[PDB]
């Protein structure tokens, strides 16, 4: 499952211009981005239609 969360443990898990959201699969934290960026945050500065609507 996935859940919105981002404690103060870190600081700027998302770069370029993304939003932070937590995961419950590995109790890990991740970050979403926009066209021209994705991955664990915004590292994959690529196109790659990875979204809809």
């Amino acid at each position: 499952n996935s859940y919105p969360g981002c404690p103060s443990s870190y600081d700027g898990y998302c770069l370029n211009g993304g939003v932070c959201m937590h995961i419950e699969s590995l109790d890990s934290y991740t970050c979403n981005c926009v066209i021209g960026y994705s991955g664990d945050r915004c590292q994959t500065r690529d196109l790659r239609w990875w979204e809809l609507r």
